[PDB]
């Protein structure tokens, strides 16, 4: 009951900032997550015995892939922590509980392959879930872990609060399907501009939570340049492996996934910042002004990629 997690001074201060890197010490990541749950939610939100068992089971079900791994899970959860802490009064107790768990779970059992590759391979999961294939799988894995004995961190919620939190987590995880992000941000753009955006409208909150999930999920593009540049290698390591597997099915992959076209990466990143990241953090900043540091850091990293192209690095 009276057992706080405490971090060393430098982490205690930097964890509050959007651009915090959780570091290379894997054994500190569970503690960093519980620290965030306690400050974001309260020391009473979850039974610590049950939370610790949930965290370690989630860790076990992330694979040793270059990018879509346990470090990504905790990194995405930290970005959600920073958004929630800078927007104290905008979110219910249930939303704070649900979204930190949603982010930790959002890529459970990722294999390093896109929805497209599962479909072209004819993976069983593509037969079970025709769209948002991996994301329906991630939510499935989440419910499975919740139903292990001793793992149900929501057991102290009322029946109806329980159904609400699982529904928050389901929409949150599905929203991390980037194919759905484009239309969701366009709707939020129209609603913000025409002034119809209403956070007491549940379908509106859903859209806003969806954009937060995209923002947290892409938050590696919002770190200091050295962190972003080295994380870019990890995600390209997966893309190129997928390109290799596309070629094994006798399909020329998109340039993004063709390791023969590494020269094209700098311009590929420009397109991604311009088409995806900058629009995402812009719309998020318009709706949630205190999230501006993510937009600022993202613009700084676009600028660093422009410098790469111009031979200045
Ligand atoms: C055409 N292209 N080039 C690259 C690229 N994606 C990325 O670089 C990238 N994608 C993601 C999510 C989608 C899986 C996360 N992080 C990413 N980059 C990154 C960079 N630095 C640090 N961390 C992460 C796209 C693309 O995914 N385009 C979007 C679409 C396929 C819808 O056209
Ligand atoms: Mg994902
Ligand atoms: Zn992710």
């Amino acid at each position: 009951g009276l057992m706080q997690f405490t971090l060393p001074v430098r982490l205690c201060k930097e964890i509050e900032l959007f651009h915090f890197d959780i570091g290379p010490f894997e054994n500190m990541w569970p503690g960093i997550f519980v620290y965030m749950v306690h400050r974001s939610c309260g020391t009473s939100c979850f039974e610590l015995e049950k939370l610790c068992r949930f965290i370690m089971s989630v860790k076990k079900n992330y694979r040793r892939v270059p990018y879509h791994n346990w470090k990504h899970a905790v990194t995405v959860a930290h970005c959600m922590y920073a958004i929630l802490q800078n927007n104290h009064t905008l979110f219910t107790d249930l939303e704070r509980k649900g979204l930190l768990i949603a982010c930790l779970c959002h890529d459970l059992d990722h294999r390093g392959f896109s929805n497209s590759y599962l479909q072209k391979f004819d993976h069983p999961l593509a037969a079970l879930y025709s769209t948002s294939t991996m994301e329906q799988h991630h939510f499935s894995q989440t419910v499975s872990i919740l139903q292990l004995e001793g793992h149900n961190i929501f057991s102290t919620l009322s029946s109806s609060e329980y159904e609400q939190v699982l529904e928050i987590i389901r929409k949150a995880i599905i929203a991390t399907d980037l194919a759905l992000y484009f239309g969701n941000r366009k709707q939020l753009e129209e609603m913000y501009q025409t002034g119809s955006l209403n956070l007491n409208n549940q379908s509106h909150r859903d859209r806003v939570i969806g954009l937060m999930m995209t923002a947290c999920d892409l938050c590696s593009v919002t770190k200091l340049w050295p962190v972003t540049k080295l994380t870019a290698n990890d995600i390209y390591a997966e893309f190129w492996a997928e390109g290799d597997e596309m070629k094994k099915l006798g399909i020329q992959p998109i340039p993004m996934m063709d390791r023969d076209k590494k020269d094209e990466v700098p311009q590929g990143q420009l397109g991604f910042y311009n088409a995806v990241a900058i629009p995402c953090y812009t719309t998020l900043t318009q709706i949630l002004p205190p999230t501006e540091p993510l937009l600022k850091a993202c613009r700084d990293n676009l600028s660093q990629w422009e410098k790469v192209i111009r031979g200045e690095e």
